């Protein structure tokens, strides 16, 4: 309804940069905010048409043109050339408040799905910390259900509309490219992947309740879209979840299909320098890896599905205002 600001934790001396663009963009965050509580209300949320999301996707936009310049950039018939550093590069978190006059209102409901009306409510005058994690098929290092699995989508029966499913416990993901340069790889518990993924059945299933529930590989698309991208310590990883969103869910029961080997599913990797951006469209080149052991550690905290008797779900992802959406979708800003 109006712009808003940022504010962060970080400090004008990492030259981690994250660290360098919030302070020049944001300001302090507050040490102890204001909160208000208001369980008689009952106020209507879209997290799915929120305004919040744009202006955050306009920040992080303007943080990677700042942060990770390419070599080469190619736009339509244009190419634009520029130094491509390497850099020291870890998202931190990002508070959008409301400016003077405004309040954001959060909504206290812990299994409100994003959209209608909550009854209990709250003002604040900023929201959490979000780390902007640029990734598919996988959000990282978000924050969690309080209480069940949530399943978000603007509308389940449009099969073209993004599912959000919001975790309620996190998945640890391993990914690394050891001292090919380009060849790399990442770890999954399957046990803990076995289970997340029956109890993702069953609430996929108390909305789809004659069918059986199938995870299938991403079908076609960009690498970006068909393997779990996102960057790590400043390299672009492309990792191949062929092994991951394989499995059925038949009788209130969920069987993996996808191969594990010693109880960890190994996914396959590249780093790749020729990369299709989520900005705009366009290509993106960088200069080839770094040198020594490239390892992030991270949570799986939510998954971005697409849906095709048998319902079958693909990991979906390239838009990323949907990675802002799965953390602002509590959030409204009034008056
Ligand atoms: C229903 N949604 C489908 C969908 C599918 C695929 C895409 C979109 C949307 N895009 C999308 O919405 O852009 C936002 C937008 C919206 C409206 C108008 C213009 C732009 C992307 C379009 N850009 C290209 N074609 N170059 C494409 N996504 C990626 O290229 C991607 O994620 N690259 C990547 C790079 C690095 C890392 Cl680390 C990473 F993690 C991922
Ligand atoms: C979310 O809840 C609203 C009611 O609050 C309902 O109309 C809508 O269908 C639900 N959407 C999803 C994706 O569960
Ligand atoms: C998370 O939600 C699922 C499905 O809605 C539920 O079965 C499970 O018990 C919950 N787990 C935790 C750790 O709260
Ligand atoms: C969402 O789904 C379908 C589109 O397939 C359509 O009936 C309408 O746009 C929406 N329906 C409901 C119940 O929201
Ligand atoms: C889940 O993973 C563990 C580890 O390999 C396996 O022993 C267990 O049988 C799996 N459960 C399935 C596939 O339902
Ligand atoms: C992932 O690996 C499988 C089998 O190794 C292969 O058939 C598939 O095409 C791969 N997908 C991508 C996007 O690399
Ligand atoms: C599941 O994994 C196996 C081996 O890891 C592979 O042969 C199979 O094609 C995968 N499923 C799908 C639907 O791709
Ligand atoms: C997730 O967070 C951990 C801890 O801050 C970090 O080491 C890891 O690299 C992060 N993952 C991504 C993709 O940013």
């Amino acid at each position: 309804k109006t712009t808003l600001f940022c504010a962060s934790d970080a400090k004008a001396y990492e030259k981690e940069v994250h660290n360098v663009w919030a302070t020049h963009a944001c300001v302090p965050t507050d040490p102890n905010p204001q909160e208000m509580v208001l369980a008689n209300v009952t106020e209507n949320f879209n997290m799915w048409k929120n305004d919040m999301v744009e202006q955050m996707h306009e920040d992080i936009i303007s943080l990677w043109d700042e942060s990770l310049k390419p070599c080469v950039k190619l736009t339509g018939g244009s190419a634009i050339t520029q130094a491509c550093p390497k850099v020291s590069f870890d998202p931190i978190p990002l508070h959008y408040c409301a400016p003077a006059g405004f309040a954001i209102l959060k909504c206290n409901n812990k299994t409100f799905n994003g959209t209608g009306p909550c009854r209990n409510v709250s003002t604040v005058q900023c929201t959490h910390g979000i780390k902007p994690v640029v990734s598919t098929q996988l959000l990282l290092n978000g924050s969690l259900a309080e209480e069940e699995i949530i399943i978000r989508s603007e509308n389940l029966t449009n099969n073209a509309k993004t599912i959000i499913v919001h975790l309620n416990e996190s998945v640890n993901i391993v990914c690394t490219r050891p001292n090919n340069i380009r060849q790399a790889h990442c770890n999954i518990n399957e046990s803990k992947w076995n289970n997340t993924l029956q109890k993702v059945g069953e609430e996929l299933a108390k909305h789809f309740p004659s069918k059986t529930i199938k995870f299938e590989p991403s079908s076609g698309g960009d690498l970006e879209i068909t393997t779990h991208s996102f960057n790590c310590r400043g390299e672009f990883f492309y990792c191949n979840t062929s092994d991951l969103f394989n499995g059925t869910y038949r009788n209130g029961t969920y069987n993996h299909t996808g191969r594990s080997s010693n109880g960890t599913i190994t996914l396959q990797c590249k780093i790749k320098q020729i990369i299709n951006m989520w900005q705009e469209v366009g290509r993106a080149i960088y200069a080839p890896p770094i040198e020594g052991e490239i390892t992030c550690n991270s949570n799986i905290t939510g998954l971005l599905l697409l849906r095709d008797d048998t319902e079958t779900f693909r990991p979906g992802g390239g838009d990323m205002r949907d990675n802002w959406r799965s953390e602002l979708y509590k959030y409204k800003v009034v008056e």
